[PDB]
């Protein structure tokens, strides 16, 4: 048995939809059991619902010190200015205890990202990666497995390094079909590899 | 004449002390004003004053929206496992509205940083730059101007993409001279560039 | 001279490697682009082949590049230099790393510090344009060059109704995966933005 | 077979460029932590010479290596892949660059999708050290490795008291602006706990 924390943060739904079908994909993997959690928001009230910020996500906000109970961890986030967002970047600090400790060491983790216009897509998750390698993760990247990635005729997320979405400027595209199979792509190819080691 | 900002954030004082030198540096520019703020605090009381966060700093708090009344701005952070500081990062995430006008567009830009071992000061700095480019800034690196990056013989901070100090996994080392001659540079060649395209 | 003070060309090299032609195409945008701010002097020219003939032939490389190949070392006969490469696997082409890597000379002797710079790529997919980029910036930083980014001046970029290459980074083109896609007019635009973005800084550094 | 399940060695590659030899160095001890894990088989072999014999020779370059030369087919031989290589200004070296250059068969078949892979890399100064190791993540992101750094996991890593190689992104070593700096007990201890790490992972998802 492998536990997956599939963990993100979403101001305007697009991280969420991508997480879900990551959940899904590992959720293929016999024997691997997998959460869905948030990081908290860390934005001021008045700042946060003058830009729309969405209270509906039903999934339980995560704890910095939880993510030693999960032997594999694949980590969402929208893109503010090709790195991570303040929100995970702030809750991944507080994990200085897991590190001293080396508690995270060895566990696997993989990337997914949201950007308005795709610049910085592929940024965000090589930089998310230099925090996992200072904690000793196994990095899985997703290379060229899902086959929608040789398809350029439209405007589609997905990199070699992860799954992404493209919002547009004002948030108004949703994830396509192909960007979710290359998600779910990624959550079942984390969750072998996750359930091998284990 | 024209104006940098040395804009920084400092847990234990030891991007503090390198600012210091960063405008030293460039105020040997003439005609150039030289500020010094910081970026507010962001974490939670308790766990700040657990982990002996000091309250002695001098420098004003600056504002996300300042930014943009200034010419140059040199960044100064910790790392936090290879990425700026979360309070770095929630800083700059406030800057969307600056963005979306333009506001910094063809500014001059450069960073600094301060690790424990050594460990991610490259990736620090260059991780902050892609936050820059999303802005326009012009991106100064500083190369092997600084005579200092040659000497090898002990333990030093610096990079070619701009000074560093390292702090000891327990914070008892303090910049040496070398470092801080390093940070002085970069504030001058900064200053330099700076003055020339105003 | 009495009476006289002298008036100074800034000079930009656009410099390139190319394949299948690509790259050869954005650069004679880059190139306009910069021919657009006056007192600017642009020469583009191209990085020598490094693969053996067989495998150049077998892979059905272009020879009929018009641009002049380029030596290291007038690397510092320029203000501003603006590369140009198609990735490999995210990083640069091993053409232009392998003239890169033959700039240790003048980096010994501060040659190229404080010049301008900056860079435009190629992907077949998109997977890698931006790392092809930012990992070229690490090589310029080492010699001392000031980083010129794109940002988002060219309005080009947030238009995402199709696949378009153009990153706040640099210009890209998207190829295809078999190199049957050819640059788009916007593609070109965010070329020629670079370029006389590149080009206002570089006059105004000198 | 009747009654026999067969136990198969997992295959380590520990596969280098060294032109001074502190890579070549560090690709020994490299290789002695991987031999440590039981059921691994290490071999280690070198990336051909591409510079001109003229430059090579002016550079003081070395011909003593035993290591035989690799081919970019047979990569695919190998179960994890622990690659090599000095810094050139902060990307991997030219000759590495363009030995991954000729894998595109090999990407394009996915014959290394899945396998285990890390790097460790040295420079004159530090300079470029980290960029270096996550510059050649990069290519092998495109090629679907499984990446393995290092963390903490070598305590050598938080003693700050003298001039040390080592990152938590994998192995290095500092060879002086000269080159006249051996690699250190600390970095060598460094390169040993990669190669044991690295082997343990390959051993188990084989
Ligand atoms: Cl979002
Ligand atoms: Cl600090
Ligand atoms: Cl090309
Ligand atoms: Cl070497």
């Amino acid at each position: 048995m492998a536990k997956i924390l599939v963990l993100y943060y979403s101001m305007y739904g697009h991280i969420e939809t991508l997480a879900g079908a990551i959940a899904e994909g590992a959720r293929k993997v016999s024997g691997v059991d997998v959460t869905i959690k948030r990081v908290p928001e860390t934005m001021p009230a008045e700042a946060f619902a003058k830009a729309g910020g969405k209270t509906n996500q039903q999934a339980p906000v995560a704890t910095p010190h939880e993510l030693a109970d999960y032997d594999g961890i694949i980590f969402g986030t929208p893109t503010r200015f090709g790195n991570m967002s303040g929100q995970m970047r702030t809750f991944l600090d507080q994990t200085g205890g897991l590190w001293a400790s080396g508690a995270l060491y060895g566990k696997v983790a993989s990337v997914f990202a949201s950007t308005g216009t795709g610049g910085g897509q592929e940024h965000t998750i090589t930089s998310t990666w230099t925090t996992l390698a200072h904690h000793g993760f196994i990095i899985v990247p997703i290379g060229y497995g899902a086959k929608e990635l040789f398809d350029v005729s439209q405007t589609r997320g997905g990199t070699p390094y992860g799954a992404t979405t493209i919002a547009g400027g004002d948030g108004s595209r949703q994830p396509s079909a192909e960007e979710l199979a290359i998600a779910r792509f990624q959550g079942e190819h984390v969750a072998k590899i996750t359930a091998k080691l284990k």
